[PDB]
């Protein structure tokens, strides 16, 4: 037989709307058991105030996992720094955040759990804490020691990874080097054989310019470095199309047969995703040594507390890594 | 009101120009199609394609009359050289010039009302030594034009691109305040003027991801992009700030836009295309008429083949005769 697994949710920031999110998924039930690693209160609390029942079980690593029933959630409690209002960010809490994220991303790598799901952070505060973050990306990459994370953003079959992600336009060009092609398209080759089952994958990819350079007219980076790199790969067996211009690339002819787009940068493969569904998009994390999954959005302070939050996104991010654990046990 | 006449370049006579054209013909419309091309090259066409084709002589004096079926009215210019479909004749580049020449001027005198433009080939016209640069850029330099934007559009979204074809490395430092003044000057100028828009709401991308994050991601956002769209809010022009190209196409926005400034070509077109594909336009804003063209080249290797697909020529000919009549 097989066990019931565990999974990590991470709500986030305490006065967005990650509490109300998890207050929400917590309603349905879940094939998995749902440890959530936050402070108690602040869940009881966000859950009265959007009229929603909850009751927390603890987290209990001694004994089996359960899946989890509606209107309850599995605790790991982490103590807040400071009272909490939704809305309003009390930089205190920022170590708070960072410590959830510590645990969680720990619990992974010890394997307590079988993936991380997290919502939306405020990296503003968490800065002023006194703590350099950039990114949950960035924070998992360096806690786990991976090489490298290739980000990506899906819906229902199509998916897009980046190359770069969150740099100026300006230092992207010096940045597509075939060492980074190397390793990113090597993740996002791997990862969806391990992760998301495809026994060949095939990557579509971008070129750098506008129409993949035309020949060299608009910029010589396909030609210098992305072509030659593709047939490197190619050689060792890989199933690469491209590169193509980006505005020719999202087509049927070219989707339909392609398990991932690989994008050189972040605006040039995001807009078509995210106009292709607005919740219902999927951060994913390639590259670690776990599964984890994330919101597609902020923290949306401004709806913090008031029941008028969108849970589309949080619950496929859910069933997301909850469908990819299988690949991986 | 008075039925408006509008005129139409095929372009390239050895390319599928002509043969969408002739396609074009064969229904009814509420415009005139005033063609300026050799005659002989449209009626050989049909017949390679099996389509009727009855030509009538372009009559200033006379009222213009909605194309009938089957039907254009023709502007003659004559070619230098016989045609054969799929061949370039640099002899022809001459020809080609020409009906672009007599086309832009018509349009400048009040002769007509838009022009819509079918594919040309730039290196025969280069190779019979004949000075150049571009079609969009030819019609820039007879009408005078300080300044010309970019635009692609479908009924529900128009893009229009503060910079076009550079490599993705040059973008930045291009985008400067004088070219962003003029860029959305020009943007907003047009939504009134040719689309009758009377107050454009207009959305602009930021050039960095996330707009650059209050500066973590690029510094243009506030060194450069966020005074110029406070300036110009500050005339009454309603700018809906540097927002991330990724968030920005959606309905709370779009469906409150007329139009969206994307900074560079792959920032917007994808999307535009996404959302429509052969929907799509090219629209010239800046000349002092509303200019419109197909969105593929010449395709010499489908010339005269019966497979030309009309599609992008119909819709760039509708959005022009619409944008006519939302301004009259
Ligand atoms: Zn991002
Ligand atoms: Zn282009």
């Amino acid at each position: 037989m097989v066990k019931t697994q565990r999974v990590v949710i991470t709500p986030g920031e305490p006065a967005g709307i990650g509490p109300d999110l998890v207050v929400q998924l917590a309603q349905r039930e879940w094939p998995v058991e749902l440890v959530v690693c936050a402070d108690a209160t602040l869940l009881t609390n966000r859950a009265a105030m959007l009229g929603l029942p909850l009751t927390l079980r603890p987290y209990s690593p001694n004994s089996p996992a359960q899946p989890q029933t509606a209107g309850t959630l599995t605790l790991l409690p982490v103590a807040l720094r400071a009272p909490v209002t939704a809305g309003q960010l009390a930089v205190e809490n920022g170590h708070y955040v960072v410590e959830t994220l510590a645990r969680a991303c720990d619990g992974c790598l010890n394997g307590e759990f079988a993936a991380l799901i997290t919502g939306p952070v405020h990296k503003g505060v968490i800065n002023d804490a006194g703590i350099p973050f950039t990114g949950h990306t960035e924070f998992f990459e360096e806690r786990s020691q991976a090489k490298k994370v290739v980000m990506m953003l899906a819906t229902e079959e199509l998916r897009v990874a980046l190359a770069t992600t969150h740099l100026p336009l300006r230092d992207i060009a010096d940045a597509i080097t075939p060492a980074l092609l190397h390793e990113v398209i090597a993740i996002l080759h791997h990862d969806l054989r391990t992760k998301f089952g495809i026994a060949e994958p095939r990557i579509l990819v971008c070129g750098l310019n506008p129409h993949a350079g035309e020949g060299g007219h608009m910029g010589t980076e396909e030609i210098d470095t992305i072509i030659p790199v593709l047939n490197e790969l190619r050689a060792q067996g890989m199933k690469l199309n491209g590169p193509l211009p980006a505005d020719t690339l999202f087509q049927p002819k070219y989707l339909d047969n392609a398990d991932a787009v690989l994008a050189m940068y972040h605006d040039q493969g995001l807009p078509v995703l995210k106009y292709q569904g607005f919740g219902r998009g999927v951060n994913i994390t390639l590259g670690l040594p776990f599964i984890r999954t994330s919101v597609d959005h902020g923290t949306a302070l401004e709806l913090a507390g008031r029941g008028k939050a969108d849970v589309g996104s949080f619950i496929t991010a859910l069933n997301l890594a909850i469908k990819m654990i299988v690949n991986t046990q």
